[PDB]
């Protein structure tokens, strides 16, 4: 198991989920500082007001970066903190610590690759609709703008959004993120946006001329019938376009899946478009990130909801602390399965990990190792991909820290590197960083 002298290994996190600082020099209030404020929305009623406080500490998160040997590092960029009403004036401080930021991950030899949107909008802008208000879309593109021009010749790995599958629908269906919503067609109409809002700001990239790559990055979940039947199989097939295609077939192929789209505009109604959407959405782009984690096993079973389709749970297997089934082989089939069917672009895995129960000892170790288990062997299929001709370029571990793991709050640890938030919100680096360290020095697992 040897990966190329020049693959990207990198590790990930997101602006929200460590930066802390929620009202501190001119930031705006967000949907998540809204919602983590909000009474029965997270466990323990955690908030991310502190987190790991990285606002204040990044020079030392830094130095652990380098520790660990990093080649480049995955971040989100806040919204609010540069533009605390979504639109309008730049919050100058702000942005200077993004440039503080930047410039010292380039002095460490580390690559940035900034996501531009990973979940964090303006409060200010959800209560004008948020992400049902077309008007959303056009704030977001001008907002890339300014981080396009700022940071033209200093990032060149860009990343429009993270999981707009996940923010439509945990965030406007289901409930369960910011800003709580729950309507169906309201997630429809979000997800339109998001995909717009992506296509705008590719075209802006263009234009802007800067140099580098951009991409987006979507959540992956292969679906696998749970029996032999033709019935469990479509069944699959469904969820399977629910959580992938929909987004998947926009971006590369410039249409939505056919059959679930006449599903939904049956039962719901259609959402509102425009002409020539669908072109924007589908904009040439320079690579695709994929965050996998685990798949989901389908039978069919009709009634109980609208495609038909029931989730199985593995109990016999494997899982970790989320409840997710442990199943590397997914990570290569969503891979050949994108690289086959969808795009010939360059891929990334920008981001892939697991929550284990941490237990810090007194000489400030954690010997994680069914971390390390996980990502050795999800490595390994990663490198199984590349060895069968999938153009995969670069892996990021979620998280290079323990955070705010949304509606879990801090009782859910994905780092490689422990945070004791109680004790000056010190760091220390767990075995899975250890054997990380020895992977990328060596390009073997």
């Amino acid at each position: 198991i040897i990966f190329p002298e020049d693959f990207i290994w990198g590790a990930a996190t997101s602006s929200y989920q460590i930066e802390g600082a929620f009202n501190e020099d001119g930031k705006g209030e967000s949907i998540w500082d809204r919602f983590s404020h909000t009474p029965g929305k997270i466990e323990n009623g955690d908030t991310g007001d502190i987190a790991c406080d990285h606002y204040h500490l990044y020079r030392e998160d830094i130095e652990l970066m380098k520790e660990i040997g990093i080649r480049s590092y995955r971040f989100s960029t806040s919204w609010p903190r540069i533009l605390p009403e979504g639109k309008g004036r730049v919050n100058q401080k702000g942005l200077d610590f993004y440039k503080r930021l930047v410039d010292n991950l380039l002095k460490a030899n580390i690559r940035p690759m900034i996501t531009l949107y990973h979940w964090d909008l303006p409060q200010a802008l959800q209560d004008k609709g948020g992400w049902t208000n077309r008007d959303t879309a056009k704030y977001f593109a001008e907002y890339a703008r300014l981080m396009f021009e700022e940071f033209n010749g200093l990032v060149d790995l860009w990343v429009t959004h993270n999981e707009p599958w996940v923010v439509a629908f945990e965030g406007h269906a289901f409930g369960n993120h910011a800003p709580g919503t729950k309507d169906f067609k309201t997630a429809l109409q979000v997800a339109h946006h998001l995909l717009l809002s992506h296509g705008m700001a590719v075209d802006i990239f263009r234009e802007e001329d800067l140099p580098g790559e951009i991409g987006i990055t979507l959540n992956l979940t292969p679906a696998y019938p749970a029996g032999d039947s033709e019935k469990d199989v479509k069944a699959a097939s469904l969820l399977d376009d629910y959580i992938n295609a929909w987004f998947l077939s926009p971006v590369f192929k410039g249409s939505y899946p056919e059959e679930l789209h006449h599903i939904y505009e049956q039962n719901l109604g259609a959402f509102t478009t425009q002409p020539g959407d669908m072109d924007i959405i589908s904009r040439d782009i320079d690579f695709l990130g994929i965050n996998y984690y685990s798949r989901m096993v389908v039978r069919h079973k009709p009634g109980d909801n609208l495609f038909n389709a029931e989730v199985v749970k593995m109990e016999d297997r494997p899982s970790t602390e989320m409840g997710w089934e442990i199943y590397p082989q997914g990570l290569y089939d969503i891979l050949v399965r994108v690289n086959k069917e969808y795009t010939d672009k360059p891929l990334y895995i920008t981001e892939n990990g697991a929550a284990f129960d941490d237990k810090l000892t007194e000489e400030g170790k954690i010997h994680d190792e069914k971390r390390i288990n996980y990502l050795g062997d999800h490595f390994k299929q990663a490198y199984k991909a590349l060895k069968d001709g999938v153009p995969l370029r670069g892996y990021y571990v979620w998280s290079l820290m323990d955070n705010f793991e949304w509606a879990y709050g801090y009782s859910k640890r994905f780092g490689l590197i422990y945070v004791d938030y109680e004790n000056g919100n010190r760091r220390f680096l767990k075995d899975s960083a250890l054997w990380y360290r020895e992977v990328i020095e060596k390009g073997q697992v």
